[PDB]
């Protein structure tokens, strides 16, 4: 996705720069972000990019700050690299999934991301729309704020995509102590959508928690999901 210029500004803006941060991009494709995100006062900014093409217009940025590294940006530690990170991205739209999820199970060190993706991933995440396990998964540790609706735009070649910018502001709603089981949990839940709660979660839990047995996944709330998951969560 090529993004224009006004676009990017909002973007990095979003991320409330200021001296001291490091911000980790997500891609590296176009620079043009990049090159955005050193008009900012950042003191470190990574970028996780491992295709070659892209990466040679990483390096012909001679800025101080920045450092490339070659990994992958679904698979990616993030906490490896440090305490406190934004973290951004215009995202490909078969990876936005993945790098969000990624995102998450290193809510310990990222207080702040903004992410450009697809507007039905945003609706989603929003829990607005078609709602999966990674709506709440994010809900769980973020709030989901939408910045920016970006259409389509005139000189592009189809197909024509319709983007948005939502940005994860750290606001944890549950202090899940194991990542993985609560992805576990939450994908057992949301698993055969047609289901009734039922045919996958013992009654006699569901009726502890105050949920209808007979409910479809739709229609729980955030706060039923944690009702539910104080109840199996191992001490």
């Amino acid at each position: 996705l090529l993004v224009s210029e006004g676009v990017l500004k909002k973007i990095a803006e979003e991320l409330n720069i200021e001296e001291g941060n490091t911000v980790v991009e997500v891609g590296g494709g176009t620079g043009n972000l990049t090159k955005v995100l050193l008009q900012h006062p950042l003191k470190k900014l990574y970028v996780i990019e491992l295709d070659r093409e892209m990466v040679e217009n990483l390096k012909s940025i001679g800025d101080e700050r920045l450092e490339v590294i070659n990994e992958d940006a679904s698979k990616f530690p993030f906490c490896s690299l440090g305490k406190e990170l934004k973290v951004v991205g215009n995202l490909p739209y078969n990876v936005a999934s993945l790098i969000i999820e990624n995102t998450v199970y290193n809510k310990d060190c990222v207080p702040l991301a903004v992410f450009m993706v697809q507007k039905e991933v945003a609706e989603k995440l929003q829990g607005k729309k078609d709602t999966g396990w990674l709506s709440v998964f994010v809900r769980t540790f973020y709030d989901v704020n939408y910045v920016m609706t970006v259409p389509p735009r005139f000189f592009v070649p189809p197909p024509k995509v319709q983007s948005a910018v939502i940005k994860l502001v750290k606001n944890e709603k549950f202090p899940v102590k194991d990542l993985k089981n609560y992805k576990k949990f939450l994908t057992k839940i949301f698993q055969n959508r047609r289901k009734v709660l039922r045919k996958k979660i013992p009654e006699e839990l569901l009726k502890e928690a105050g949920i209808n047995p007979d409910a479809r996944v739709e229609q729980l709330s955030l706060e039923d999901f944690f009702k539910l998951y104080r109840l199996i969560e191992d001490s």
